[PDB]
């Protein structure tokens, strides 16, 4: 039901977004941090994304620079729930403001 599908959501999100910033370089430096159940996205800069989860439904958080909002499905794209942001391109602006220069995840 929810749980197995809240599991192999979490699984490809907490893998792909962990691989794709530990292979991206930078101007500046990363580090991920993998704590049970939580990224935490950290620069050299000391600032950082703060990625943890709520419901065993469909419910995740993310946490940045200007605050953040949860974490919310529309259909090929996860948005922002604030007034309906995106995934990639939301986080890519947190990362990119944080870090000093275009953090590529598309």
């Amino acid at each position: 039901m929810n749980d197995s599908e809240f599991h192999r959501l979490a699984d490809q999100l907490w893998l792909t977004i962990e691989e794709r910033l530990d292979d991206w370089d930078g101007d500046s430096d990363i580090d991920c941090e993998i704590n049970g159940g939580v990224l935490t996205i950290t620069f050299e800069n000391g600032s950082k994304i703060i990625i943890n989860r709520q419901e065993p439904l469909h419910q995740v958080w993310l946490a940045t620079k200007q605050g953040g909002y949860h974490f919310d499905l529309k259909g090929d794209e996860w948005i922002c729930d604030r007034s309906g942001e995106t995934f990639w391109d939301l986080l890519e602006q947190a990362a990119t403001q944080q870090a000093g220069e275009t953090v590529s995840f598309r």
